[PDB]
């Protein structure tokens, strides 16, 4: 016989993702680079690797939508909820949805896609929100406007307790 695991995490180290569709705000290329950067944040601090699929069912299905888009987490227009993700598991587990009523950018303007993706992929991997306002996993977007991105220690300890 078998039993479910308590503590949601991936048991396999090589995960796949697929970008199902694209925001108008950025180039296909800029969106691909952003999500790849966001996965590299996590592969640099864990044994996980992330490979991209062009078709088929991937472990992490990435899409953009507005308002009601096919689950119980409807978006709400500009600002408010930026994105959400499902925790690790079969079916919809790992999927990351981005609100296409945001202005997505590769900069300090609007919402930085890489940054929000880094955060949501945290949920995809099994991290919940942090109480530390400096944390990547803090529930509220707060662009620090530093030159380069550094994963704060709070999120390193969290991810290391899982993987
Ligand atoms: O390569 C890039 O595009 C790039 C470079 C540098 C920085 C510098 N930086 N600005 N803000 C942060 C930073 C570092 C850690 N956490 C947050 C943050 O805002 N966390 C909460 C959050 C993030 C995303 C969505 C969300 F709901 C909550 C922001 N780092 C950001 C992005
Ligand atoms: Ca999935
Ligand atoms: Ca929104
Ligand atoms: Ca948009
Ligand atoms: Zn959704
Ligand atoms: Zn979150």
């Amino acid at each position: 016989y078998n039993v479910f695991p308590r503590t949601l995490k991936w048991s396999k180290m090589n995960l796949t993702y697929r970008i199902v569709n694209y925001t108008p705000d950025m180039t296909h290329s800029e969106v691909e680079k952003a999500f790849k950067k966001a996965f590299k944040v996590w592969s640099d601090v864990t044994p996980l690797n992330f490979t991209r699929l062009h078709d088929g069912i991937a472990d992490i299905m990435i899409s953009f939508g507005i308002k009601e888009h096919g689950d119980f987490y409807p978006f709400d227009g500009p600002s408010g909820l930026l994105a959400h993700a499902f925790p690790p598991g079969p079916n919809y587990g790992g999927d990351a949805h981005f609100d296409d009523d945001e202005t997505w950018t590769s900069s300090s303007k609007g919402y930085n896609l890489f940054l929000v993706a880094a955060h949501e992929f945290g949920h995809s991997l099994g991290l919940d929100h942090s109480k530390d306002p400096g944390a990547l996993m803090f529930p509220i977007y707060t662009y620090t406007g530093k030159s380069h991105f550094m994963l704060p220690d709070d999120d390193v300890q969290g991810i290391q307790s899982l993987y």
